[PDB]
Order: C-alpha cells, then sequence, then structure tokens
RNA sequence: UUUUUUUUUUUUUUUUUUUUUUUUUUUUUUUUUUUUUUUUUUUUUUUUUUUUUUUUUUUUUUUUUUUUUUUUUUUUUUUUUUUUUUUUUUUUUUUUUUU
C-alpha cells in the first residue's frame, strides 16, 4: 500500500557502511521495547540490550 | 621410627622465727568541736492583697466559588530473544593423621 506525498526530509549521507544490518533493525526494535518502559530502576532492559 | 606429667641433680617442704614482746593506749589533768550579757518568725513604716480590667468584644473562621495534595488516551508481574535451571564435576581420591 504504497503512500502518499509524505516524504521525509533527509539530510546529508555519512560514511557508507552497507554492514550495519546485524545490529541495527535489532537496535531500533529493541529500543522500541526500551521505549515502553515506564520506570528508571527498569532501565535495564537498555543495559540488556547494550549487552546483547 | 621411637615415644607420651609443657615431673625430677641430691636434698628438702610456714613466700615462720636474734632475744624479748603484743590496744598502730597513755605527761598530769580533763571530756557538748555549749555559753560575754539578753534574747529567739533569716515577720512588720502606715496602708494594702487575681504578678485582673480604657471602652468594646471572644473559632489565633470566612472575597465568591469549591472539596481524592485522581485522571491526555491507552494500560496494569519495576516477567520474558531462543534455550535452559546444584553460584556440581578432568581423572583419581576423602582424619586440614603418621619417619
Amino acid at each position: 500500500e504504497d503512500i502518499p506525498d509524505g516524504l521525509p526530509d533527509g539530510k546529508l549521507n555519512a560514511e557508507v557502511s552497507a554492514e550495519d544490518d546485524a545490529w541495527l533493525p535489532l537496535f531500533l526494535l529493541g529500543l522500541y521495547r526500551v521505549g515502553r518502559a515506564s520506570e528508571t530502576a527498569y532501565r535495564t532492559l537498555l543495559m540488556e540490550s547494550l549487552i546483547k
């Protein structure tokens, strides 16, 4: 269901990686769970993410 | 290995003794750490007796409203990758015993 014209405002391009797929989608999906937390003491989910 | 009082020279056995002694008593007197005399509330000028009082007052109550120091919405293990579950294990051993 290709979206209508709401294309985001991009920025400049950094150094080309083409290899970070081993962590970057996992990092975003785990950051979703970290954002779902509500206690600062329960921010050990972030530490578990970094350990992972 | 050997041993088994952290016993022992032989003597001895009151951390007793010159002799004399025995109130860490005594000059003789004495014996309220009493006393000039006379006194005896560390009472008193006369008044006086709420460290009461201007009058008025008397929630150190009140603008009107109000009355979870509740609430975006959604929610409700300050659970979870999967797998697991002696903060057990080389093997051999098992008085931190022995000449």
